[PDB]
C-alpha cells in the first residue's frame, strides 16, 4: 500500500520548498509544520495542511504527524553554525509523535559528513555536524523504518531525476541539486530498498 499522506518538517528551507512543491505536484496530501507561514509561497503547488508551530514543541509536532503515512525531515539551521540541538531535539519529538500515531516511515536529511571520514569536517561545520550525528542516532535507534539521506553540497541546479545514489558517500560528484535531493526524498517513499541504510545522492550537472 502506497504512501499518500506525508508530513514535511523544514518545508520552508531551501530543500524543503522544492520537496514540498514536488510532493504536492506528485499527488501527495502534504502537511507542513512552519514557524512562520509567510515563508511558504503563494505561487505553485500548495500544501494541503499547514500547522503553525515549532519542532521543539511536542504538541506541535504531534499535531503535524497525526494521521500521516510517512515523514520527511529537512530541518536545518540556515546560516547558523553555532552549537545546537534543534535538529536532534526535533527528531526526538518526531519519533515520539510517530510512535504515538502509528507512523513508521521517516526519510531524514543529515549530511555526507556522516559517511566521509569523520575527522575531515571543516571546523566551522563541526557543531552542526555533531547535531546531525545526534539526530541520526535518534532516528536509527527509534527502530522505525528510517532512510538516512546524507547529501554533499546542496546546489541550485535544475531538477534532473538522473542523479546516482550510493551507500558509502563515494559517487560521481560532491554536489546534489536541492531539487534532485527533494526528488530523492520522495523516491524513498515508494521503495523499501533504502530502509535502514545511509544514502548518498550526487550528480555531475
Ligand atoms: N547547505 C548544504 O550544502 C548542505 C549539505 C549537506 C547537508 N545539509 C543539511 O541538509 C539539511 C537541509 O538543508 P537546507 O539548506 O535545505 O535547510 P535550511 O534551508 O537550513 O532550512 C532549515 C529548515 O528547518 C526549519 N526549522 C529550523 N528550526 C526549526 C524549528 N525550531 N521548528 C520548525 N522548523 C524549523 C527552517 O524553518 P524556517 O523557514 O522557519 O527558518 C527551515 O524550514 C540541513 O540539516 C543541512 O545542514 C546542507
Amino acid at each position: 500500500m502506497a504512501v499518500k499522506k506525508i508530513a514535511i518538517f523544514g518545508a520552508t528551507g531551501q530543500t524543503g520548498l522544492t520537496t514540498l512543491a514536488q510532493a504536492v505536484q506528485a499527488g501527495y496530501e502534504v502537511t507542513v509544520l512552519v514557524r512562520d507561514s509567510s515563508r511558504l509561497p503563494s505561487e505553485g503547488p500548495r500544501p494541503a495542511h499547514v500547522v503553525v508551530g515549532d519542532v521543539l514543541q511536542a504538541a506541535d509536532v504531534d499535531k503535524t504527524v497525526a494521521g500521516q503515512d510517512a515523514v520527511i525531515v529537512l530541518l536545518g539551521t540556515r546560516n547558523d553554525l553555532s552549537p545546537t540541538t534543534v535538529m536532534s531535539e526535533g527528531a526526538r519529538n518526531i519519533v515520539a509523535a510517530m510512535k504515538a500515531h502509528g507512523v513508521d516511515k521517516v526519510v531524514a536529511c543529515t549530511s555526507a559528513f556522516l559517511l566521509w571520514d569523520p575527522t575531515k569536517v571543516p571546523p566551522r561545520l563541526q557543531a552542526v555536524t555533531d547535531d546531525h550525528i545526534r539526530m541520526h542516532k535518534v532516528l536509527r535507534e527509534s527502530g522505525l523504518k528510517y532512510v538516512a539521506v546524507m547529501p554533499p553540497h546542496i546546489g541550485d541546479q535544475p531538477l534532473t531525476g538522473a542523479y546516482t545514489v550510493t551507500l558509502d558517500g563515494r559517487g560521481p560528484s560532491r554536489v546534489i541539486s536541492k531539487h534532485d535531493l527533494g526528488h530523492f526524498m520522495l523516491r524513498c517513499l515508494t521503495t523499501d530498498e533504502y530502509d535502514g541504510h545511509s544514502t548518498y545522492p550526487s550528480h555531475q550537472y
